C-alpha cells in the first residue's frame, strides 16, 4: 500500500528560529512530476499546495506568506519537507502533510513552541 | 480542477437515528476503482478509509466501531456518502471528506446532535 511517513509526528522547537517538518513517501524511480499533489495545512489554513511540478500560493494563509517554503529539492528522494522560518507562537498545533503518488495518505505532525516570557507576553494581548 | 463538493455542509441530526452526510466527486463515466482513494475523518478519527474497492477498518476509531458505513454502491454515480447508524452525541463535530481520484481535493461537513435530557445526562456524566 501506498503510506505517507512521518519519521517524527512531534517537534519542539523555540520561538524565532526555523524548522523543517518532513514528510515521506515512497519513491523507487525517478519523479513523476505530473503525477504528484502535496498539501501542506496547518489545522484549517493552507501552508503549501503543490500541483504539477508547481506550488501554488493562491490559498496560502496570511501567516505563512514569504516564511512557508516546500524544499522540492527533497521531493525526488520523496520527501515532502515543509520549511516554516522566524517560527511564531501562532504555528504551534497541528499540520497535516497529504501526498498524492500513485495513491494516497496524510499524516499528523504536532508543534510545540517554547517561549521566552516577552513573546508570550506580546502574544497574550 | 479535481473538485469534491459537499452539496449540505451542515447537518442536524437527532440521537439515535441515521444519518447520511454525501460528499461528491467527478466520475465522467465508467469508474476505476484501483485510483479511487477515500477517507472519512472526524476531528482526527478516523471513520472510514475506502483503498483498492475495499473498506479498511484497520485504522478505523474505536467509537465509530460496526456504525460506519461507506455507500459502496453509489461510489460509480460520484457519490461518497457516509452513513453512521445509532448517532450519538459524540458523533457531533467537524467531519472531513478526503478524495483521491487522479485529483485530490477534501471538504469539511459540521454536524449537530439533538439530545433529549436523558440521553445528554448521561453523556454529561461520562
Ligand atoms: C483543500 O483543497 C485542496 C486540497 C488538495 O489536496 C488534498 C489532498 C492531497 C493529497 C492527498 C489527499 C488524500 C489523502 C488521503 C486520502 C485521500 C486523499 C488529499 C485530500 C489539493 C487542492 O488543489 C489541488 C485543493 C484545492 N481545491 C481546489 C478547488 C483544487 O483542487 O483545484
Amino acid at each position: 500500500a501506498f503510506t505517507v511517513t512521518v519519521p517524527k509526528d512531534l517537534y519542539v522547537v523555540e520561538y524565532g528560529s526555523n524548522m523543517t517538518i518532513e514528510c515521506k513517501f515512497p519513491v523507487e524511480k525517478q519523479l513523476d512530476l505530473a503525477a504528484l499533489i502535496v498539501y501542506w495545512e496547518m489545522e484549517d489554513k493552507n501552508i503549501i499546495q503543490f500541483v504539477h511540478g508547481e506550488e501554488d500560493l493562491k490559498t496560502q494563509h496570511s501567516s505563512y506568506r514569504q516564511r512557508a517554503r516546500l524544499l522540492k529539492d527533497q521531493l525526488s528522494l520523496g520527501n515532502a519537507a515543509l520549511q516554516i522560518t522566524d517560527v511564531k507562537l501562532q504555528d504551534a498545533g497541528v499540520y497535516r502533510c497529504m501526498i498524492s503518488y500513485g495513491g494516497a495518505d496524510y499524516k499528523r505532525i504536532t508543534v510545540k513552541v517554547n517561549a521566552p516570557y516577552a513573546a508570550a507576553l506580546e502574544h497574550h494581548h
